[PDB]
């Protein structure tokens, strides 16, 4: 069901790869700086964000990536159901729009990249953030 | 108020520190291992938090953590009012206590971390977890 649907999706920005996990029912997102797009990288988020949030069902834009062994234990462990297939685009390019008006501010692409993710979540789009929509969705599911 | 208040402590296991943010109404937990404490860890943590989860005020057990200027940037562009002042030893007794029940399942400290707050954010305590009491604390204030 709807509360707990995460969509991953990986980008890449100055040879960098920024892995992304949309909550799809709301927007709301989490995403973080990585070397390359490995299993070790993609489970220990799954770990991380699990923990986090209730994370019942994950899809992803890239399947091989859901197929190492590694992501399959952070799912047992985590009771996240994989489901196939999958807007994408979009959010990547306003990710990445956000990230450029804010890269002069810092040094770093991971000090960017929060920054992003912290205006992206924060944005009223007497309307409501993604921020507020997924707490919304979350405690009327409770 | 307290649905956007936060403490931030630190702790030493294996020669590592373990970063922790506690939402002081619900007791939930975010955690990171890192390799020392320092302003920039400090720093680079809360503006993650902050894009994730409504961060008013922050208290620390580490004064001398937030008078760094790098810690004083991340708290000014996100908006945190620092605190003065501070259950701490309890929350990273039980952590500690957690992460020691799990630690033989995992190669890496940092993924027994995150089962360790995994597992914290879960536990009921007909009770309700430290996930369901910040998002209901969270959803009213809204
Ligand atoms: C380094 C490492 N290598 C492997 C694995 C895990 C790993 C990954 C997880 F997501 C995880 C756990 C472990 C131990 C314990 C329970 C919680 O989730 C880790 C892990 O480090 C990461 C990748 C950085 C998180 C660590 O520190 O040990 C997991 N292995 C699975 C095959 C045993 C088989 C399996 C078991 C259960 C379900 C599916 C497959 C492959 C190698
Ligand atoms: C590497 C680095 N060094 C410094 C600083 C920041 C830094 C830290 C932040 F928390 C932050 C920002 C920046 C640029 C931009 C806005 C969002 O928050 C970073 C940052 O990397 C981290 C530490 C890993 C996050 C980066 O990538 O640039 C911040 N500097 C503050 C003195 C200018 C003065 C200041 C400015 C505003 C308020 C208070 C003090 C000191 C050095």
């Amino acid at each position: 069901s709807s509360p707990g649907i995460w969509q991953l999706d990986c980008t890449h920005l100055e040879g960098k790869v920024i892995l992304v996990a949309v909550h799809v029912a709301s927007g709301y997102i989490e995403a973080e700086v990585i070397p390359a797009e490995t299993g070790q990288e993609t489970a220990y988020f799954l770990l991380k964000l699990a923990g986090r949030w209730p994370v019942k069902t994950v899809h992803t834009d890239n399947g091989s990536n859901f197929t190492s062994t590694t992501v399959k234990a952070a799912c047992w462990w985590a009771g996240i159901k994989q489901e196939d297939g999958i807007v994408i685009e979009s959010m990547n390019k306003e990710l990445k729009k956000i990230i450029g008006q804010v890269r002069d501010q810092a040094e770093h692409l991971k000090t960017a990249v929060q920054m992003a993710v912290f205006i992206h979540n924060h944005k009223r789009k007497g309307g409501y953030s993604a921020g507020e929509r997924i707490v919304d969705i979350i405690a009327t599911d409770i």
